[PDB]
Protein backbone atom coordinates (compact mmCIF):
# COMPACT_ATOMS: atom_id res chain seq x y z
CA UNK A 1 0.00 0.00 0.00
CA UNK A 2 0.85 3.84 -0.95
CA UNK A 3 1.96 6.03 1.80
CA UNK A 4 0.35 8.48 -0.44
CA UNK A 5 -3.25 7.38 1.36
CA UNK A 6 -1.99 8.59 4.67
CA UNK A 7 -0.71 11.74 3.20
CA UNK A 8 -4.09 12.29 2.03
CA UNK A 9 -6.17 11.34 5.17
CA UNK A 10 -3.99 14.90 6.41
CA UNK A 11 -6.04 16.79 4.33
CA UNK A 12 -9.94 17.14 3.96
CA UNK A 13 -10.87 16.83 -0.05
CA UNK A 14 -13.90 19.35 -0.60
CA UNK A 15 -14.46 21.03 -3.91
CA UNK A 16 -16.89 23.16 -2.47
CA UNK A 17 -17.52 26.72 -3.92
CA UNK A 18 -16.54 29.73 -1.33
CA UNK A 19 -16.48 33.64 -1.24
CA UNK A 20 -12.79 34.41 -0.59
CA UNK A 21 -11.92 36.05 2.58
CA UNK A 22 -8.16 37.34 1.56
CA UNK A 23 -8.78 40.95 3.12
CA UNK A 24 -8.56 39.08 6.94
CA UNK A 25 -4.94 38.17 6.01
CA UNK A 26 -3.51 41.17 8.65
CA UNK A 27 -5.82 39.56 11.53
CA UNK A 28 -3.44 36.36 11.09
CA UNK A 29 -0.04 38.42 11.35
CA UNK A 30 2.44 35.85 12.66
CA UNK A 31 0.61 32.54 12.28
CA UNK A 32 -0.43 30.20 9.16
CA UNK A 33 -3.69 30.78 9.67
CA UNK A 34 -7.59 29.75 8.73
CA UNK A 35 -11.18 30.94 9.14
CA UNK A 36 -14.06 29.48 8.01
CA UNK A 37 -17.46 30.65 7.78
CA UNK A 38 -20.41 29.40 6.71
CA UNK A 39 -23.71 31.32 6.68
CA UNK A 40 -27.13 28.63 6.81
CA UNK A 41 -29.71 30.69 4.89
CA UNK A 42 -27.57 31.40 2.08
CA UNK A 43 -26.16 28.23 2.43
CA UNK A 44 -22.68 29.73 1.80
CA UNK A 45 -18.97 29.24 2.72
CA UNK A 46 -17.01 32.28 3.22
CA UNK A 47 -13.00 31.01 3.75
CA UNK A 48 -9.37 32.70 4.59
CA UNK A 49 -6.92 30.62 3.64
CA UNK A 50 -8.00 27.61 1.52
CA UNK A 51 -5.14 25.29 1.86
CA UNK A 52 -5.05 25.80 5.56
CA UNK A 53 -8.91 25.62 5.88
CA UNK A 54 -8.40 22.02 4.50
CA UNK A 55 -5.32 20.97 6.47
CA UNK A 56 -6.25 18.42 9.35
CA UNK A 57 -4.88 19.37 12.60
CA UNK A 58 -5.82 17.80 16.10
CA UNK A 59 -8.76 18.84 17.85
CA UNK A 60 -7.18 19.48 21.02
CA UNK A 61 -10.67 20.43 23.83
CA UNK A 62 -12.53 21.34 20.43
CA UNK A 63 -13.26 17.55 20.27
CA UNK A 64 -15.10 17.96 23.99
CA UNK A 65 -18.32 18.98 21.83
CA UNK A 66 -18.47 15.18 20.44
CA UNK A 67 -17.15 13.30 23.72
CA UNK A 68 -19.79 14.76 25.54
CA UNK A 69 -22.04 14.43 22.82
CA UNK A 70 -21.46 10.35 22.80
CA UNK A 71 -21.32 10.39 26.41
CA UNK A 72 -25.22 11.66 26.49
CA UNK A 73 -26.03 9.41 23.79
CA UNK A 74 -24.44 6.19 25.63
CA UNK A 75 -26.32 7.02 28.67
CA UNK A 76 -22.97 8.25 30.01
CA UNK A 77 -24.08 11.53 30.96
CA UNK A 78 -27.69 12.56 30.94
CA UNK A 79 -29.91 15.80 31.66
CA UNK A 80 -29.38 15.85 35.33
CA UNK A 81 -26.59 13.55 35.60
CA UNK A 82 -23.48 15.87 34.74
CA UNK A 83 -21.36 16.12 37.90
CA UNK A 84 -18.48 14.65 38.34
CA UNK A 85 -16.45 14.35 42.09
CA UNK A 86 -12.72 15.88 42.03
CA UNK A 87 -10.16 13.19 42.56
CA UNK A 88 -8.28 15.24 45.00
CA UNK A 89 -5.02 15.72 42.27
CA UNK A 90 -3.56 19.30 42.05
CA UNK A 91 -3.50 20.77 38.63
CA UNK A 92 -1.36 24.29 37.67
CA UNK A 93 -5.22 25.91 37.02
CA UNK A 94 -7.02 26.04 40.36
CA UNK A 95 -10.20 26.14 38.39
CA UNK A 96 -9.52 22.51 37.66
CA UNK A 97 -9.12 21.72 41.39
CA UNK A 98 -12.55 21.00 42.09
CA UNK A 99 -15.69 18.88 41.44
CA UNK A 100 -17.38 19.45 38.16
CA UNK A 101 -20.53 19.99 36.00
CA UNK A 102 -21.03 20.04 31.84
CA UNK A 103 -21.19 23.85 32.15
CA UNK A 104 -18.24 24.26 33.95
CA UNK A 105 -15.74 21.44 32.74
CA UNK A 106 -16.58 22.72 29.19
CA UNK A 107 -16.51 26.48 30.85
CA UNK A 108 -12.89 25.89 32.11
CA UNK A 109 -11.85 23.37 29.72
CA UNK A 110 -11.22 20.45 32.33
CA UNK A 111 -9.09 18.01 30.34
CA UNK A 112 -9.57 15.49 33.55
CA UNK A 113 -13.64 15.67 33.10
CA UNK A 114 -13.28 14.78 29.95
CA UNK A 115 -10.87 12.01 29.93
CA UNK A 116 -13.47 10.19 32.38
CA UNK A 117 -15.78 10.28 29.66
CA UNK A 118 -13.32 8.56 27.06
CA UNK A 119 -12.49 6.14 29.82
CA UNK A 120 -15.69 4.76 30.04
CA UNK A 121 -16.56 4.78 26.36
CA UNK A 122 -15.71 1.67 24.51
CA UNK A 123 -12.79 2.43 21.69
CA UNK A 124 -14.95 0.83 19.30
CA UNK A 125 -17.70 2.73 20.03
CA UNK A 126 -15.93 6.27 19.48
CA UNK A 127 -14.58 4.72 16.24
CA UNK A 128 -18.52 3.71 15.07
CA UNK A 129 -19.25 7.36 16.33
CA UNK A 130 -16.22 9.02 14.38
CA UNK A 131 -17.63 7.24 11.63
CA UNK A 132 -20.84 7.81 11.76
CA UNK A 133 -20.31 12.08 12.14
CA UNK A 134 -17.03 11.93 9.38
CA UNK A 135 -14.80 13.42 12.19
CA UNK A 136 -11.21 13.89 9.94
CA UNK A 137 -9.47 11.18 9.83
CA UNK A 138 -11.01 9.31 12.29
CA UNK A 139 -7.12 8.36 13.71
CA UNK A 140 -7.81 6.94 16.86
CA UNK A 141 -4.83 4.65 16.90
CA UNK A 142 -2.65 7.50 18.52
CA UNK A 143 -2.18 6.86 22.71
CA UNK A 144 -5.10 7.39 25.19
CA UNK A 145 -5.76 11.05 24.60
CA UNK A 146 -5.89 10.47 21.11
CA UNK A 147 -7.80 13.93 20.44
CA UNK A 148 -4.44 16.18 22.44
CA UNK A 149 -1.59 16.33 19.67
CA UNK A 150 -2.10 13.39 18.41
CA UNK A 151 -3.38 10.45 15.44
CA UNK A 152 -6.89 11.99 15.46
CA UNK A 153 -6.48 15.46 13.44
CA UNK A 154 -9.70 17.54 11.82
CA UNK A 155 -9.78 20.65 9.42
CA UNK A 156 -11.36 24.21 9.59
CA UNK A 157 -13.48 23.46 7.00
CA UNK A 158 -14.87 19.95 8.70
CA UNK A 159 -15.50 21.52 12.24
CA UNK A 160 -17.56 23.98 10.40
CA UNK A 161 -19.94 21.04 8.94
CA UNK A 162 -19.80 18.92 12.06
CA UNK A 163 -21.36 22.19 13.79
CA UNK A 164 -23.48 22.55 11.32
CA UNK A 165 -24.78 19.01 11.05
CA UNK A 166 -25.13 18.96 14.65
CA UNK A 167 -27.45 22.11 14.72
CA UNK A 168 -29.90 21.24 12.02
CA UNK A 169 -30.12 17.82 13.44
CA UNK A 170 -28.68 15.73 11.00
CA UNK A 171 -26.49 13.62 13.43
CA UNK A 172 -28.44 11.11 15.27
CA UNK A 173 -27.85 12.19 19.28
CA UNK A 174 -31.21 13.51 21.13
CA UNK A 175 -32.01 17.15 20.49
CA UNK A 176 -32.09 17.60 24.25
CA UNK A 177 -28.24 16.38 24.37
CA UNK A 178 -27.56 19.37 21.94
CA UNK A 179 -29.38 21.52 24.00
CA UNK A 180 -27.30 20.59 27.10
CA UNK A 181 -23.99 20.62 25.14
CA UNK A 182 -25.03 24.12 23.15
CA UNK A 183 -25.54 26.04 26.85
CA UNK A 184 -21.96 24.10 28.04
CA UNK A 185 -20.40 26.17 25.32
CA UNK A 186 -22.66 29.58 25.15
CA UNK A 187 -20.43 32.21 25.46
CA UNK A 188 -23.28 34.81 25.13
CA UNK A 189 -27.06 35.18 24.91
CA UNK A 190 -29.16 38.10 24.39
CA UNK A 191 -32.25 39.35 22.26
CA UNK A 192 -30.96 39.73 19.03
CA UNK A 193 -28.00 36.77 18.79
CA UNK A 194 -26.31 33.34 20.53
CA UNK A 195 -23.23 33.30 21.13
CA UNK A 196 -21.93 29.95 20.98
CA UNK A 197 -18.10 28.46 20.87
CA UNK A 198 -14.78 26.39 21.89
CA UNK A 199 -11.52 27.15 22.71
CA UNK A 200 -8.40 24.45 22.24
CA UNK A 201 -4.60 24.76 22.69
CA UNK A 202 -2.03 21.68 21.55
CA UNK A 203 0.92 22.07 22.70
CA UNK A 204 4.64 20.55 20.55
CA UNK A 205 8.12 21.10 21.29
CA UNK A 206 6.90 22.96 24.96
CA UNK A 207 5.06 25.82 22.63
CA UNK A 208 1.86 26.50 21.77
CA UNK A 209 1.56 25.79 18.59
CA UNK A 210 -2.13 24.44 18.04
CA UNK A 211 -4.64 26.92 18.35
CA UNK A 212 -8.71 26.90 17.87
CA UNK A 213 -11.61 28.46 17.86
CA UNK A 214 -15.06 27.64 16.69
CA UNK A 215 -18.55 27.75 17.17
CA UNK A 216 -21.61 29.70 15.85
CA UNK A 217 -23.64 32.81 15.84
CA UNK A 218 -27.54 32.48 15.84
CA UNK A 219 -29.62 34.54 14.85
CA UNK A 220 -32.93 35.87 14.80
CA UNK A 221 -33.19 34.42 11.03
CA UNK A 222 -30.12 32.53 10.24
CA UNK A 223 -27.04 31.05 11.55
CA UNK A 224 -23.37 32.18 10.87
CA UNK A 225 -20.74 28.83 11.57
CA UNK A 226 -17.36 29.65 12.47
CA UNK A 227 -13.93 27.91 12.65
CA UNK A 228 -10.67 29.55 13.23
CA UNK A 229 -7.28 27.57 13.09
CA UNK A 230 -3.57 29.30 14.44
CA UNK A 231 -0.86 27.23 13.58
CA UNK A 232 2.67 29.36 14.78
CA UNK A 233 6.03 28.05 16.09
CA UNK A 234 4.51 29.96 19.68
CA UNK A 235 1.67 31.98 21.01
CA UNK A 236 -0.77 29.86 18.55
CA UNK A 237 -3.27 29.11 21.21
CA UNK A 238 -7.14 28.98 22.04
CA UNK A 239 -7.24 32.44 23.71
CA UNK A 240 -5.65 33.87 20.68
CA UNK A 241 -7.97 31.83 18.16
CA UNK A 242 -10.80 32.98 19.69
CA UNK A 243 -9.32 36.87 19.81
CA UNK A 244 -9.19 36.90 16.08
CA UNK A 245 -12.34 35.05 15.67
CA UNK A 246 -14.23 38.16 17.52
CA UNK A 247 -12.25 40.67 15.63
CA UNK A 248 -13.38 39.20 12.98
CA UNK A 249 -17.26 38.11 13.47
CA UNK A 250 -17.32 41.79 14.85
CA UNK A 251 -16.28 43.38 11.92
CA UNK A 252 -18.65 41.69 10.32
CA UNK A 253 -21.13 43.02 12.17
CA UNK A 254 -22.55 39.75 13.72
CA UNK A 255 -21.60 40.13 17.50
C1 LIG B 1 -7.45 25.91 28.59
C2 LIG B 1 -6.50 25.10 27.72
C3 LIG B 1 -5.21 25.90 27.53
S1 LIG B 1 -6.12 23.50 28.44
C4 LIG B 1 -7.26 22.61 27.38
C5 LIG B 1 -6.73 21.54 26.40
C6 LIG B 1 -7.63 21.71 25.21
O1 LIG B 1 -7.27 22.24 24.17
N1 LIG B 1 -5.34 21.82 26.07
C7 LIG B 1 -4.30 21.21 26.66
O2 LIG B 1 -4.41 20.34 27.53
C8 LIG B 1 -2.93 21.66 26.22
C9 LIG B 1 -2.46 22.85 27.05
C10 LIG B 1 -2.19 22.71 28.42
C11 LIG B 1 -1.73 23.79 29.19
C12 LIG B 1 -1.53 25.03 28.58
C13 LIG B 1 -1.79 25.18 27.22
C14 LIG B 1 -2.25 24.10 26.46
N2 LIG B 1 -7.91 23.62 26.57
C15 LIG B 1 -7.15 24.82 26.36
C16 LIG B 1 -7.96 25.94 25.71
O3 LIG B 1 -9.20 26.03 25.92
O4 LIG B 1 -7.36 26.75 24.95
Amino acid sequence: GHMSAHVQQDKYETNVSYKKLNQLAPYFKGFDGSFVLYNEREQAYSIYNEPESKQRYSPNSTYKIYLALMAFDQNLLSLNHTEQQWDKHQYPFKEWNQDQNLNSSMKYSVNWYYENLNKHLRQDEVKSYLDLIEYGNEEISGNENYWNESSLKISAIEQVNLLKNMKQHNMHFDNKAIEKVENSMTLKQKDTYKYVGKTGTGIVNHKEANGWFVGYVETKDNTYYFATHLKGEDNANGEKAQQISERILKEMELI
